[PDB]
């Protein structure tokens, strides 16, 4: 089987369509997601043309082995997709209507700067390499681009499934390649994060601030240091799941700040004690009294600044 | 091989049946379960009809390649099922009795709102895409829908295996699709949870409440903060296994409340100490004395309110 | 290829044998184990009979494709076994001697009640579905049922590999099925458990009991609470590996009891301090003095009671 | 199909080219990386030459089964690559232009000495075993060696993708083998490491140094020991991911040093207390006062010696 | 294809040879390792003999399907190896030189008694089952037994790759089986263990011994109990990776001893305090003073005893 010949010198247009059946396994660390969808393909191969009257059928059905099928691949996949041809339907003009159900593990980079209030655009890149006999160009049949209403991605709200109609035609290793960008828009379900991660993490930090209403150095050392351990332990408990980003993340900057606050609270506790011990309780008392306002205010200010910078 | 032709303009009825052999690997986080079952199919292909008396045989056996078989798929699977055709049998009227043994990883969303006192309905959706020559419609042979008595799902009580007889017939990408809902009803084995999770978690919280029979600020800081660490450590120890739900969970609400209680207990401890130190031991004593009743009562009340809202 | 025809109306006997080559990957949580073994099959097919005299050969060798072979499957496997036919040999009377080497992941429920002093019976269920032309019944050739001496299962002592000779014949999906129970008896290597799990866990609990020779409330709070954290930390450190059983386990009952003891020790510590502070040191002293005997004795007694109930 | 025959006694040159499409799953512990790329092959087989004039077509397309193709393998792979032949092109002179898309898990050792400021050279070794009829030699077509601009490796900056043009010819199992070294140069994105790992780890150590402005042995024991726990807890929290190197690593040395510092800080704390208790507070005070400078200075210095020693 | 016939009644000798290309994934817990190697096979099949003079060829090349090849399997594999036939060559006498590249996961038990100062012998058992027409016996071509110089196994030094020339011929299920033992000698890279595991673990234990230069019961309880937690935490941090051995390990015995030492240190701390409180400070002081020498000496003595017993 060779590709269909051109009537003049025109390229072959392969009309594509992806219909999302199932969407699952979004791995934040791997920056991968698993997909189960229909891939629809349509091209004209006149060699297959028939007379409905002589054939006594309006549409002819073929096996994948019987006819020529364009070699469509996905660019950003781990391994080649697991596909199962559902139907091949030839109308008398020689128009082929191909359909397969496939599953694939798609590699799409993520932007963690606004985590856990982040939205993402997942890409599925369709590609076709042109042959020596003729050039193959991809196209989008928008009526065949969709997603099942039941499509769920644990932890995300599925916004839209669309395709950038204009293909990216370019040369590679001395041949033409026609690329198609299919986009899945998702936004994270940040609800759980408040009572699950944020609130208990803020309570632990607030406990350390009680050292500002105490003069007992032993009690204060216990408050600061034990809370620091509790903070780390709590972090171990919470599945962050995030990879090592080359840039600074919102949640990342806050976490760093929380570590700084434990350190500053220790300095204060240490300073207050030294002044008291070094017979200057007036200074020690003024520092502690200030800290009571200073700590929450500086925290609240720095968080507003952070939020502003990130959003 | 083409589909059997219609006598009039009627659709082809494919009688289905799933018989559960093995059920395993229910992943609470992935919302997936693995299955090993029989898939029975039945349709009429008059082209295969025979005279039993002339043939000498009451039943003819065929190879999958030899005859036309409808393309049945599962909607909510990760990849296509691993199937092995067990038997194909033809009766004189052209009735085909197909049977295959398959294994598949099924995606079924779970409702964690009542965890660990939750019950679930696991779905296995059967589907068939209609062809150009005729429409294909799914049906349920109830005598062919069952489950092996030995079927076990670690941590769950298997209630029932049934099918919603009425198929969901709908159009998809310009063709008819007939869908069948097979339901596996399971309820969680919540026994272990009491002595394994709940009771030790309540004991740790109760230990923090002893700070209400103490005036030693050092001892009290140690009680509240060390128990908070113990709580987090205990949580790390216990495999919750739950994913990040967009909604609020029963266990989730209680856990949040337990974190609030550790924070309030710190406030009390802090307040009592400040009043004592600021020469007002009468107030400090009344607060501590009240807390002794207030803490268990508010806890018990709040839990009752929550339980009521969730059940 | 069709099944061999009956002389009268008698069923076909398939003589089976399993010889264990390798045994590995016993997963306590999944209740699965991996097996590598030989599967021997023997049955009479008179269509393959030959006169050794006019042929010159004592035995004829065939390819699996060339002759009819019964479709034997395993009931309790995740997916179908990976098999490789080693040999097929026909004796003059038409007796076929089949041999294949297979690997399979077998699902066999476990009884955790006596863990880590538990013994298990692992099941491998052989099955054959009868055909329309003839009924098939399984049998056990005991000379072909064995296990390699080198067979090891990390953490277990392999007791015996046997088969329940009498098959379980029953109806399934309107046809007869003949089932065979092959049993692998194993007992846990509980040695390591004493110096690795039990002993360090008892030492941590014993440290908490030193609070009965102390009057320092601060020191006592530290002893009881810090050991409770150490207990939890130690538990995190030790790989229990056990699933959530619907029933109560021996180890699980002890663990619960240990948690109760930490709680009771706190009550004592709290009570002793309150009495002392509330100017009644005689009662406080009697309680502490009693606890010194009460705690070890009640512990030793309830452990004897538990052990008795479980064994 | 036999190899093309030599005109004289010259070896066959197979012109190779690897074009990186996707790069993912760099496992620092396994020292493996997954790669999805094009493998281009070119060689002359005069048996496949044709007179363009007599033939009518300029390029003859073949199926892999139809013609002889050299058996190219990768040395450092876990299992054989998953390949899909994209195109086979024969020019009139018999110059074969082969192209396949493959995915493979490549084993490449890593140098952890400079972690997390390390750079790595990932190797992909191409190999061909010579046959009895003719010797086969590999070559690099530099115009066919590249990488997709979109190629990303989470946590690394992709520097270059090149090949060592001169193949490594050598004997193996009595025959000649021609090896090609393809090199992927990567450097670690060490940014995150500072605010995420280093800085919080230094803060915890700095908290331990406050014991040098305290005389309370109880407060000091709490500071040193509780920070040591916090350090270990923090380490548990941070995914190092590193394997057990036979050599000393930079990080490994700093981490070791941090453990030594906690031990020395304990000695000091212990010494200071003993002198005080043994009625020599002047020595105790001088030691503590010195430690305040000694600890940061010796730390800062040892780190410069370490940094220099490693870079 | 039938086996080559015997001239008399002699067995067929299959000359084997394994050449290690890649060695990876040594799992201490599973007692498994992954391998990528060449498998060379040689046997004489006179039916394939030819006159080189008339044939014009010195050697003839065959496809696996074309000729008879002995069924060689590995005993201690998880599933059957993934093999790819590299070459089949026949010399004028009918000698067959077979070569395949294979990957397999090998099950080889390990001896942990001397961990981390342990050396291991990894086994790869080659096997052939004899047929009805003739007996098959395995042999070792030593020139074809080797390993790639680049072979690395993270955490181990690869000593040698050899084969026990004399096969193990024995009967199994009424037929002869010829077994070959290929041995890979490896020794653990124990360097890292000292600064990474041993030294920090000894420092934590040494910190607990400072309680022998203190009279503060509160400080002593904190020292002993907090170090015990730190010890457990440190153990959690360090990847032991070891399975539950039926026997006692060296490292295992030391770890147990360290737990005993924390318990004895508590007893001392408790005893010293009780004597002091019960107005007998002279005894309390003598016990503490003795402990200072007793603890390190008994530790040192016992380790010498342990080292001696294990080495
Ligand atoms: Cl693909
Ligand atoms: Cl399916
Ligand atoms: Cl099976
Ligand atoms: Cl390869
Ligand atoms: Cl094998």
């Amino acid at each position: 089987v060779s590709p269909p010949p051109p009537i003049a010198d025109e390229p072959l247009t392969v009309n594509t369509g992806i219909y999302l059946i199932e969407c699952y396994s979004l791995d934040d660390k791997a920056e991968t997601f698993k997909v189960n969808a229909f891939l629809s393909l349509s091209w004209k191969d006149r060699r297959l043309a028939f007379d409905p009257v002589r054939s006594g059928v309006r549409v002819k059905t073929y096996e994948p082995e019987a006819i020529w099928i364009p070699e469509i691949r996905f660019v950003n996949v781990e391994n080649a997709r697991d596909a199962d041809v559902v139907d091949i339907s030839v109308s008398p003009d020689g128009t082929v209507q191909y359909l397969e159900r496939f599953s694939a593990r798609v590699l799409s980079p993520l932007d963690f700067r606004r985590y856990p209030f982040d939205s993402q655009t997942l890409h599925i890149y369709l590609i076709v390499r042109s042959v020596d006999t003729r050039n193959i160009v991809l196209a989008v049949d928008l009526e065949k681009v969709g997603k099942n209403d039941d499509v769920f991605l644990t932890g995300w709200d599925i916004e839209s499934f669309t395709a950038v109609v204009k293909p990216a035609n370019f040369a590679l290793e001395d041949r033409l390649e026609s690329k198609l960008d299919y986009q899945l828009r998702i936004s994270r379900q940040y609800f759980s994060y408040i009572p699950n991660i944020i609130l208990p993490m803020l309570f632990i930090l607030f406990i350390s601030w009680t050292a500002f209403w105490s003069t007992s150095y032993e009690a204060n050392v216990t408050l600061v240091v034990s809370t620091l351990i509790a903070h780390i332990a709590f972090n171990i408990l919470v599945p962050t799941n995030l990879p090592k980003t080359p840039y600074m993340t919102y949640t990342g900057a806050i976490i760093f700040m929380i570590y700084l606050f434990y350190f500053v609270a220790v300095i204060e506790v240490t300073v207050q004690h030294y002044l008291k011990v070094e017979s200057q309780p007036a200074r020690a008392a003024s520092i502690t009294r200030a800290s009571r306002i200073a700590f929450p205010v500086v925290f609240l200010l720095a968080n507003i600044i952070l939020a502003f910078l990130f959003f």
